Parts: C-alpha cells; structure tokens; sequence
C-alpha cells in the first residue's frame, strides 16, 4: 500500500505516471490489494549523489521499497517482488539486474490510517 | 526520534517550520523522549511523482515513517499514532483519513548513535 | 547494499563523492560486501526542512539507513554501525555526537 521508488533525474514526467501507475497496476494484480489503498512516490537522486561501487553516476538505478502490514505469506511475495520488478522494466525501463525490491512488514499495532 | 514526513511541494516555510514543531511536541507528550532526541525532516514530493490509486496528483497525500529505538509498547505507539496525526491535521492541515503513519522498531544491536549502539549504550 | 544518508543541502560535490566513497569503502570492509552490490545515495534536506527538538536548521546533520539482508551477526552489525561512523567524520566531517546509523534487516 506504500512504494516508494529511489531513481536517478533522467526520466520524464510520462516516464513517472506510467512507473506510478505500473506500481500501482502490478500491486493490486499480485496481492489482491484495494486500488485506492495504494500510494506510490518516486525520488529523484541527482546523478552527483547517486554511487554504484562506491564512485556517483555523474562519475559514470531503481530501488523499490514497499511497505505492507503483515498479511501475506512468501508466495504472494515472490509474486510482489516479481510483479513490482516487471512492469518497471516495461515502461520507464532498465534491466531486471538493475531494479531491487525491498519488502517491510508493518505490525497492525505500528501503522495509523487516520486516528488508529 | 526519526520522522520523515513525506508531503507534496505546496507547503510554505511557516508551514514546514510549524509542522516541525508540532511532530517534535507530539513525539515528546506521546513517548515521553527527549526534545534533543527528535529529529524530524519534510520529503516535498513533486506532485508528477505522486501516485493515488494508479494516477498522479498533478493528473488529478501525508506519509509519515518513525524510526524510533525498539522499547515502546503498543499504546505508546497507538499514541505516537493518533499525536503525530493529530498534530499534522491541525497545521499545514490535511484530512484525517489521508495522513498515514509507519512505526519502524530498530533493535538496539541495530541503532548507533554516536560510535556506540543503544545495547552498549 | 542500500545505504541511504540524509544530510542538509550545504555539501560540495567532492564532500559527496568522497561522501559516497567513504560509505562504501567502509562497508565492503567491515560486512565483506561486493563494491558492484554497494549502492549509497545521499538525500538533501533543506534547512527549512530538518528539524531538531522541534526549531528548523535554518531557524538555527547525517542519518544513515543500511539495508541489508538478514545474516549479518552483532559484531559485524557493530563494526558496520563504527565503519560508517567514522569514515563519515574523515570526510563530509562532523562531530561524531550528531551523526545516527539505522541498521535494517530484510530477509524473504
């Protein structure tokens, strides 16, 4: 229900909305979850403070993080980290070697939708 | 003690100062921490970089993450939950419904403040 | 492998590369991590934006989350949170007493 995508400044808007709405697309396929429910953002790193082995890509990737409550067993994982990675390879592309998805389980006692 | 607020790139700087002040007073009441502990930091999100329901803001919301060092109980959180809430629906408002919040519990072998870990204090 | 350090906007350029050097060199180290595995990036917070005990910076500092997956023992957790501490305080300097490490374990 939360993603949040770590990106180097290259890509344009039309890149982003079809990222967002891939993201958003691949999420309510795999785990079943409400459209609605759904929240995205992206991040521009600048090139100037983005390293892969330890020297930035001015010098010279997608991080997907995605947080649930725990209600999902490792099937419908492995689903999620194969759905999100797919379709983020389709539009706004780069190689599958190249995009990582990070999964964090939240306890229902520690996340708030409104007051609870 | 750790409070990235993820909002989108209307706020003015009264806001964000305001906004500041009103996480760092709420974390305080809530979870009885030093003010010196709380840092909290705004992420202004472009609204062409923001996605509801498979859509962009600017085609057409507030996330807030704690990392807080694990000893709080579950009504010490429910309370972290509904004072950061709260406080954030009253300055810089936004609806109730639409501000989200995440508790990240870091194991003392995990969080290092200064060189030391909070187990090694 | 995923380290991301949130600072304020002051920083030049060769703080950020050496920044950026200084996380991995002392991540490979310490963890015996792969360099091609070692991404790091830097996350600029305007003053306006970073708050402490509840005033904005401008009105008046690094945090440094490490996503690893989870086999990782305490020592090697220990000499992690030491390694990024201190190599952060060479370059991109600042008191040791202002700079927090956040370890986050991930293992499906």
């Amino acid at each position: 229900p939360n993603i949040e995508m770590f990106v180097v400044e290259g890509y344009s808007d039309q890149q982003k909305e079809a990222l967002v709405g891939a993201l958003t697309q691949a999420t309510v396929e795999a785990i079943g979850a409400p459209i609605d429910s759904v929240r995205v953002w992206l991040t521009e790193v600048p090139a100037t403070q983005f390293g892969i082995g330890g020297k930035t890509v001015a010098a010279i990737e997608s991080a997907a993080d995605g947080a649930p409550p725990s209600l999902s067993i490792i099937q419908v994982t492995f689903i999620a980290g194969r759905t999100e990675l797919q379709k983020e390879r389709l539009i706004a592309a780069l190689t599958d070697a190249a995009v990582d998805t990070v999964g964090i389980e939240r306890a229902e006692v520690r996340v708030i939708l409104k007051d609870i």
